[PDB]
């Protein structure tokens, strides 16, 4: 009964938006392992973009939320269909993945806008007025 | 067996620091139930000082935590006799609190210097040479 899901992700400066996704991957069904993958520095900064906090840094971070149940970290930049055979996974979990879906293999989950770690920075900003 | 434990605190812009925090009180025994309090938003900052996120967000965040058994939201201000009592409370975690180490209730638990959310902030603009 037990189903094996698969969620990748940066997961820089983990806030409430990763949180709550995690959440929703993990209660996809009944029974479930949650294995989430890490991506490389070295990777992440040559494809999306700048992170501020290293691999150790953010795989540590997602140690003590509560839905993850496994870590690859460093994960695989791509899914490839040999990752999912040798984790024995069953679904992935995003937000192309054509031929995950044509599996049958793809569960799609919601980012939650506005409550990020930069959103938080401007408030603390707000409180400076221009004049 | 199982050990009723309690710490509190504001909890704002949740980082790696508390979480390890909660990890330590969580296993001070073997068979723990930790209860995490969370102070209001009027007497944070009356008595400590500014909070960035409301109670509702504290505590929304503080939900996806491992190690987090029960949530008191808001938690009283000043920890009472009578409310160790209430909640069957056997230990209390923190980092005055005489009448707790005189009755045997006082746990202490460690900060974890460096790892906080403005530290973060800090690290992105030291991307921004002065010159
Ligand atoms: N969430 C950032 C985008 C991304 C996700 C997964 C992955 O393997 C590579 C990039
Ligand atoms: N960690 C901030 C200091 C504080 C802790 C607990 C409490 O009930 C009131 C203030």
């Amino acid at each position: 009964k037990n189903v094996v899901i698969y969620a990748d992700g940066v997961y820089d400066m983990l806030h409430l938006g990763h949180m709550k996704q995690l959440e929703q991957a993990k209660k996809l069904f009944e029974n479930t392992t949650l294995i989430v993958g890490v991506t490389s520095d070295n990777e992440t900064k040559l494809f999306k973009g700048q992170v501020v906090q290293t691999l150790e840094e953010r795989t540590e971070t997602l140690k003590h939320i509560r839905w993850v149940d496994e870590i690859i970290s460093p994960c695989p930049w791509v899914v490839t269909p040999e990752f999912l055979e040798k984790y024995k996974i069953d679904y992935v979990a995003h937000d192309i993945y054509a031929w995950l879906k044509r599996a049958g293999k793809f569960k799609a989950t919601q980012r939650t806008e506005g409550v990020s770690t930069t959103d938080l920075i401007v408030r603390i900003l707000k409180n400076y007025e221009d004049y």
